[PDB]
């Protein structure tokens, strides 16, 4: 209810499509149905769209005329956020690390990288990002003393304030839905978070299962915890739902593939056409499928899967590295 | 009310909702005129496109004679064939896809990035050939070939522009007309124009719907002289097949794809990172770019019948951008 409090900008507009995966669920004797959050009209789209609509429209309030944030070179959310500042006729500050180590020219100038070429953001190499919150405001305060009004989104657009685009995919998800469990993959923690806050009062029954894919269950449980309180707390609600974890499936790393999780995207595109990627949603789907050998969900009736995008990371990771 | 005749065929839904049409204010600000952007682009399979507003006709086609293959031809990095892919994917079909390199590049991303890596995805079997010489007699020998090992195969032409293809675009310009009303006067209408069904179905819906708007397709691929007949026959076709008369005189651009098709240009690459840093909106390098620069040029000079609002058909063509990267 206290949603419609908050300022935001329109990004998305209709809800995204919720289709059931007629050839995925005959294959693994299960049914399942997808929310397709990779289709937003925003530069090729994501998750990372819905949380910006909250922290873009606080941006405009504050008067910015400067958004900056930080991810892998790879990252989605720089890109949407790289796409939406140039919409708005905003500069854009990217602070961007090599989480892989890879000299791979395609993962250093394919794919979100080139993109955010096109969208004339401004670049900062760093060589870690060990204290992002920190990084980002020590760069934010350069930027303001040279003359600029910057506005600092977190990795992955997760605040309080942005997670609050996933307790709005959480509605449409109830709304679409008139289920025993979700998936998702759990990196920055805003889309589980915003979720779990979401489906504990929209659909209580169902089971949310977050899928890391950077970190174990003891180092990504407090995170998403303390993200899920925060909303609540902002929402005048309640949330006291248990955080599931499953760790895996991310091995050897964030922003590595591997086989489970690359073959998770030719399954998808082979038996339904579409599109996963080797960093997040391969991951989580490798996941999913194996919650299904393992009998790992807590009852084996209908799964949502929720595809937070990602896709055009394929061009970066191919041929490889 | 004229164009009923266009719930006749059967269609098979893959878009869904209409797609967003959109004012662009920074794009606008800059060239001095109202432009607004038809968003084909965003669609919810395999990353968009126009062809598939063809493919919801041509594929509800293929499954009515119980075909169970499609076969299609195009580009290395033809938008079509990845969509077709993806479509067949989804439903189960198996997919045969004729492949040229039209450029004869060497570049690594070209020959195996973009659409190229997503037909891997889909499971595509690829057939290459020296060159397209003559599609339609080459896909049919293909055909051949893949109905001896059993297959139903359903040949979809080039670019899924046939008069049945092009009813997709009969139907984005009732989406168009029905977005436009009470909320914006267009009074000129750009889309590429490349293998011609795009072109020819918003012809034949804007002529009955939006008399007086002026379409202009800008060749992406050929002069005026070699495009202009290839769209009006499948305008007299689309017509023919509606029960309605198409009177229309046909407009092409032919100064905006030079050196040819598939080759970058200045003026392309110049209106792509017009686009994304303006708007956050991605053409690409083949198509989109090459017909956003026709648009700004026709700006730039008067062309244009009207100078009020124009409209730019986003078709798509985004996933070639990284295998055009770095270059080719």
């Amino acid at each position: 209810h206290h949603l419609t409090r908050f300022p935001r900008l329109e990004f998305i507009g209709a809800p995204t499509p919720l289709e059931y995966l007629p050839r995925l669920s005959d294959y693994l004797g299960r049914e399942i149905y997808i929310k397709r959050d990779d289709v937003t009209p925003i530069a090729m789209g994501g998750n990372k769209l819905r949380k910006l609509e909250f922290l873009v429209a606080d941006a405009l309030r504050e008067g910015a005329d400067t958004l900056i944030t930080a991810g892998a070179i790879q990252s989605n959310h720089v890109r949407q956020t790289a796409a939406v500042a140039a919409k708005l006729g905003l500069h854009c500050v990217a602070l961007l690390e090599n989480p892989i180590g890879t000299t791979a020219e395609n993962y250093l100038t394919n794919g979100n990288r080139l993109l955010l070429d096109l969208f004339n953001t401004q670049i900062e190499m760093c060589d870690a990002l060990t204290d992002p919150d920190a990084q980002l405001q020590t760069l934010a305060t350069r930027i303001e003393a040279q003359g600029f009004r910057p506005y600092v989104i977190p990795v992955g657009g997760s605040s309080a304030l942005g997670a609050m685009g996933y307790v709005e995919s959480a509605l449409e998800i109830a709304q679409q839905c008139e289920l025993s469990s979700v998936v998702v993959a759990s990196g920055s923690a805003g889309t589980h978070a915003g979720l779990a806050v979401g489906l504990e009062h929209l659909m209580p029954d169902v089971e949310l299962i977050g899928v890391t894919v950077s970190r174990s269950v003891a180092e990504q449980k407090p995170k998403v915890i303390a993200l899920q309180q925060a909303i609540a707390g902002q929402l005048a609600l309640t949330a006291t739902a248990d955080i599931h974890l499953w760790d895996d499936y991310f091995a050897p790393g964030y922003g590595v593939p591997n086989d489970a999780g690359m073959e998770a995207v030719k399954l998808l595109a082979s038996l339904e056409g579409v599109l996963l990627d080797p960093v997040y949603t391969g991951k989580a789907m490798a996941g999913l499928i194996d919650g299904i050998s393992q009998k790992r969900f807590n009852d084996d009736g209908p799964i949502l899967f929720i595809h937070t995008g990602g896709a055009p990371a394929l061009f970066a990771y191919h041929p490889h590295v």
